[PDB]
């Protein structure tokens, strides 16, 4: 039986509530557990869903060398497979084997509706409206590593923005956007932009183009058995069309707006 390592992570993993009462894979909802089904059954094996031990997506600890999350997780052996909202990566794809991507994302605006910016350029020449980003991670790295002009003035901003833009965890990026009357914008994923936007009060909007292109892969260990046939299932479920009826129904069918 393939042991697939995931995370809880609205809308692609959830608990049934009910859960209990419940065995198996039938415990989980959400988009990458319909994602599993198609892809166990395309690649001919029978599967369990185990949520990741310690939470985390995966990053090595550059003191222990330790590898974390799901990652750690197939690098030592405790998962064959990972089928979550994992990000493609250079540093993660010298350990494991990434699909082709199952669902496309970027960098994105988050505003309260009504404040008046459309973009990165409009957030970069104000100072009324304060925007920031998760204290740690990609989005951060992305802005104090970028030779963009406007993305170079928006990193000379955030990082000596007093009082801080930059937010512990997703929820309180999100949460502070709701609550700062329109005078603070979040950046973050697309997909968590746009899902959010579709959930009750209904009092957020995603503006603006990606600024960046990333995307959400199914990873496997160096040589695994599983490597090839999950791959060929990724594009074959995007070519017949349900990749995107799947993200159409955890995100819209299911919105809440």
């Amino acid at each position: 039986t393939v042991v697939v390592t995931t995370i809880l992570e609205s809308p692609y993993v959830m608990m049934k509530k009910n859960h209990e009462m419940l065995e198996g894979n039938e415990r989980y909802e959400g988009y990458c557990v319909d994602l599993a089904a198609e892809i166990a059954k395309h690649c001919g094996f029978k599967y369990k869903l185990t949520i990741v031990g310690d939470g985390k997506y995966g990053a090595r600890d550059a003191d222990t060398k330790i590898w974390n999350g799901m990652v750690g997780e197939l690098v030592y052996g405790k998962a064959d497979i990972a089928i979550a909202p994992l990000t493609i990566t250079l540093v993660r794809e010298e350990v494991i084997d990434f699909s082709k991507p199952f669902m496309s994302l970027g960098i994105s605006i988050m505003i309260k509706k009504g404040t008046p910016i459309e973009s990165a350029e409009d957030l970069s020449k104000q100072t009324e409206i304060a925007y920031g980003t998760l204290d740690s991670g990609s989005t951060k790295e992305f802005f104090r590593r970028s030779k963009i002009a406007v993305f170079d003035k928006m990193w000379t901003y955030m990082r000596s923005a007093e009082p801080s833009v930059f937010v512990r965890t997703t929820a309180e990026g999100v949460a502070r956007v709701r609550k700062s009357k329109g005078k603070y914008a979040y950046l973050l994923e697309s997909t968590m932009n746009e899902y959010i936007e579709q959930r009750k009060p209904c009092d957020t909007m995603k503006v603006g183009g990606n600024l960046d292109s990333k995307g959400y892969g199914i990873a496997t260990p160096k040589g695994s058995s599983l490597g090839n046939a999950v791959n060929l299932a990724v594009l074959k479920l995007n070519e017949q069309g349900l990749l995107d009826k799947l993200k159409n129904k955890w995100w819209y069918d299911k919105g809440e707006c």
